[PDB]
């Protein structure tokens, strides 16, 4: 009753009248509360933050299994967590609001399944949220109080209080299943795992929801075959395991390929139930390499791949402002190998392919000493033998890989066949260079002496640094618009507390062994422990860095790998490195 | 004087005050008088659109040529505006103003020169902005004054009527000479030139200005060395001609090939003459292809490139949402042809290599049977023999276009090199589908029922109708945003008279010989004729289109041409096509 009633007594007032509300506590229903905590200083800006609270209606008991929150799983918590944002979100679908405004920014998730700063499971339910509050430069009263009574209340009430319990029930279930699968992926001696009835394919080029229609269900090849039964289901699944080693994707175009390769990609992430592409998992550390034009690079060595540049430049120690295809790959590759990827993830379409390979023709037109690149190749048993990193391909144009493969796949009309002997024969009938130890220090003093701040999040696309913008739009595990959020955030701090922060950070990061992932369960260099500190640090914040360079509202961020916070920085045109 | 005494007697009175503004003209100064034509509703949305208007005080004799502007040039008028445009925000950099707000918005031109709505030569000279009205709800009296008083006015008379008649009559020398020679390319008997001491590289990865430091100057093989005399500043000029046919670039990883490349898709255009990249041109319709995953297509014949789909899938009509990268290059391909493409760019590392080759070992295991693509290179002879297409090429991986080649070129440490001959002996050394008359009617029926309106321009990268995100960001010839608002444009006309105005320009663009190219000088299918209606009529109704779903404000368009308006239109995930 208080909050309309105050919304009525102010109805016509000055909008600086509305101040009064920060801070503040409102019942707005019986199971329905609602603080400020902040309020916007005109109509038109970027609204107040506010917070409801709600209350468990579920069991604890057989949803978490422990007893109290702080003993449960964290992966159950934030999968819970994730349900519960969900459901909010299709009660607007379902038109459960009395009156929709569209003043109300609440973070909408993707198909994964992240731990979010937006919806809090605390010891008792709280959503952080946007409000743009109507105002002609007047309170609105009467627009306000439909947001809270006649939007958000019943809202509320009926999609998060009056939630499924077994739906949620199964939602923890199979994310849960997801990430016991995954992180038991090594043990069981696997790189990769694609379950026999996926759907991999999505409904549409800008959509990231399954096909619904003729869509063929993944099935793995028969001398592929893996099993696994899931602890909390307890059910039994089949699919493709791909051991360590290279993995080839061979096939006819628009057979599935890239198809194939995304979802692995992805992999590294929990979906939704009904995603399509549950249970495809991947080495958590998994990295997409790709070709990355005119992107700059700084202190990175890539002369495993590359040597002999123009004028003698470095590549032991490479520093463009405008890398080609080429040494933007390698700084690729060996940017992930410092950032702790054990899987490498190619796809010919989007290579720098003079990296890939070189035929015999050209090599006689440009002989190597004409030839900076030393091909992919020539390293990946390298990389795979002495260091366990493994790759998986899709290649089109060229078989020479063939000799290098240990498995070796054809994709014809979207169904997957094991076509390794086949390959080797043709091979027949037919004609360590990394160390672990890299060296690089973040020079903080170099990379930050023409900072004017401001550090934010642009959509999934880029970071706005001062006056520098980071560009993410190739850096393609990122999914969120919230892990944008978290990248700026430490960013911001990194910055903020310029002289302590780094040292710590990088201190921090040497010690640990192991890092969150974003599902929220828990090769060296100075630059890749701080990175490691950077989100060791960020995660025990709980995703969060209040500092006075950051404007982002509470409740919209997400979690991100340590792998692409360091993706971040490495692409800062005025990272500066060091030894 | 007035204007002040004006925001004098506002300066507290309430915002909507300024209404009292609109439609009227203001002396400022003795050369330098203010229409407005809108007032901002508050101090937060975008500003009021506004004119400037100064006298010509340089000579239309020495500058133009012709005594009065309707029989000068357009290309020198467009050159001229272009100059103006130029002063007029370099006075921002040289502190011209006694004040500088950020209140003011004109249009930042690129390294190029093109027509836009910005600046105009009018028989006098025209300047249009938003200008964000300072105001707390209330009208800020000194704050705007600053704004034209001590910013603007001072601005224009010094950077603009105080403009230096030596430097722009050599700017307008300059360009017009560009424009010359590239329209003199096809006569000479040549498809591209690179003029000797050309500046290629750019200076930074996200710049487009030159190379500041240790730039290696463009030098032509002495074997494809061409020379031109410049009508207009007399001069003569030599560089490298490539003549019609294939050319190879090949060469090792960063020696400058994709930098080579690069010019020549923006070789389209007319720059600055301190570009670096002047006198760099190509064929007016030149094309960047390359792959573009999962891109929509609808109604395009791509059967030369591929066949045998899954499932029996059209490609003599292709229609997909979700493009792989073969079919989507090859879609792009033969859209640029019905668009009137005549030269055909690509880069390997761009490029879905599958489609550009196959090797033996590959076709071995992966049978044609089982492959629907068709390699390029079994087709860029069919191409340039019988359609007069030419195509240059960077290539890494394969030396198999050896034999189709016409020019083989080598780079190495950022220097040309003639090695034809040595590909051919290679070649020894080792081992029509098209139809001009395209078949297809845009559809705007299917295409326009799901409209909900407003169709906007985002930057470089995307255009909005209504619920729909059209993506533009590998469209690579797209320089500028005004070129983005120039194709949100006819959309929204395209749109908004709905019934007649797709057959009025269908019919229109039939009867055309000559388009308009974005400088300003003056294969067939229902739907490019269409296109070339889209934009013959908004050239001549000088690039802005008024109507009901567009809302931008007057001077923040430049020209683009027929090729990327169709570009943007085939890009449009409702689209729907016919016969
Ligand atoms: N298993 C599948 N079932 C149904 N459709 C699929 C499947 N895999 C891919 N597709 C669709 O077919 C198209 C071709 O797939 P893609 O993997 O891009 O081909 P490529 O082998 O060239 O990578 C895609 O646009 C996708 O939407
Ligand atoms: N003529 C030149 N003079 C000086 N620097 C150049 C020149 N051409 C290219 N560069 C620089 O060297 C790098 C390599 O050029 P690029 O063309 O990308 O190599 P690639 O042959 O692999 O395409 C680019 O980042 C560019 O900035
Ligand atoms: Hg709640
Ligand atoms: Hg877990
Ligand atoms: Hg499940
Ligand atoms: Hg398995
Ligand atoms: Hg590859
Ligand atoms: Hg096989
Ligand atoms: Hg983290
Ligand atoms: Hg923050
Ligand atoms: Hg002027
Ligand atoms: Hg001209
Ligand atoms: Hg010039
Ligand atoms: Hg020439
Ligand atoms: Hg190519
Ligand atoms: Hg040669
Ligand atoms: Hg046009
Ligand atoms: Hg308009
Ligand atoms: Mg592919
Ligand atoms: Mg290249």
């Amino acid at each position: 009753s208080p909050l309309m009633d105050f919304f009525h007594s102010v109805e016509g007032r000055n909008y600086g009248e509305l101040r009064s509300l920060t801070n503040e506590t409102y019942q707005i229903s019986e199971n329905v509360r609602c603080t400020f905590l902040s309020i916007q200083s005109d109509p038109f800006a970027p609204g107040s933050q506010v917070r409801l609270v709600c209350p468990c209606t579920f069991s604890l008991e057989k949803v978490l299994q422990t007893t109290d929150l702080a003993a449960a799983n964290p992966c159950r918590r934030v999968a819970a967590e994730d349900f519960i944002l969900r459901s909010f979100h299709a009660g607007y679908r379902n038109g459960i609001p009395r009156r929709t405004s569209g003043a109300v920014q609440v973070l909408r998730p993707s198909q994964h399944v992240l731990e979010r700063s937006t919806v809090g499971l605390v010891k008792e339910i709280e959503i952080f949220a946007r409000v743009k509050l109507p105002g002609g430069r007047r309170i609105d009263g009467h627009g306000a109080i439909d947001i809270f009574y006649n939007e958000l209340v019943p809202l509320l009430e009926q999609c998060v209080v009056g939630l499924n319990e077994e739906d949620l029930h199964q939602h923890v279930i199979c994310v849960h299943d997801q990430e016991e699968l995954r992180s038991n992926l090594l043990g069981a001696g696997y790189v990769a795992f694609v379950a026999n009835g996926a759907i991999l394919p999505r409904d549409a080029g800008n959509s990231d929801k399954p096909l619904r229609d003729n869509a063929v269900p993944f099935q793995s090849p028969k001398s592929l075959e893996c099993s696994f039964t899931l602890p909390h289901s307890g059910k039994t699944i089949t699919g493709m395991g791909l051991p360590p080693g290279l993995t080839l994707i061979a096939g006819g175009g628009f057979h599935g390929k890239s198809t194939l390769l995304r979802a692995l990609e992805v992999g590294i992430y929990n979906h939704v139930p009904d995603d399509g592409r549950t249970y495809v998992v991947v080495d958590p550390t998994a990295v997409k390499i790709r070709a990355e034009d005119r992107r700059s690079v700084h202190g990175v060595d890539i002369s495993p791949f590359i040597n002999n540049l123009p004028f003698g430049k470095t590549t032991n120690f490479f520093v463009t402002a405008d890398a080609s295809g080429s040494t933007s790959q390698a700084a690729n590759i060996m940017e992930a190998l410092e950032l702790g990827s054990q899987l490498l993830l190619l796809d010919e379409d989007t290579c720098a392919t003079n990296l890939m390979y070189r035929d015999a023709l050209m090599q006689m037109l440009v002989p190597r000493a004409q030839e900076p690149i030393t091909p992919f190749v020539e390293r990946v048993a390298d990389l795979s033998q002495n260091h366990g990193v493994s790759s998986i391909m899709v290649i089109g144009g060229s078989g020479q890989y063939f000799p290098q493969a240990r498995v070796v796949l054809v994709m014809n009309a979207y169904q997957i066949s094991d076509c390794t002997k086949e390959a080797k024969e043709i091979a027949s009938n037919s004609s360590s260079v990394f160390i672990p130890d890299v060296n690089r220090c973040f020079d903080p003093d170099g990379s930050f002496t023409t900072v004017r701040t401001k550090v934010s999040g642009i959509g999934t696309e880029s970071i706005r640094f001062s006056e520098e913008t980071i560009d993410l739009s190739m850096v393609e595990q990122i999914v969120e618009e919230g892990q944008v959020n978290a990248i700026a955030q430490c960013l911001a701090l990194l910055y903020d507390g310029e002289p302590r922060i780094v040292p710590e950070m990088t201190t921090k990061g040497g010690a640990l062994t192991q890092l969150p992932s974003p599902g929220g369960v828990c090769f060296n260099s100075n630059f890749s422990s701080m990175i490691a500190g950077c989100c060791s640090h960020q995660h025990d914040k709980r995703l969060e860095l209040r500092t006075p360079s950051c404007y982002l509202p509470r409740g919209f961020t997400s979690a991100t790998r340590h792998i692409e916070i360091g993706a971040a920085l490495n692409r800062l045109r005025t990272l500066r490195t060091v030894t």
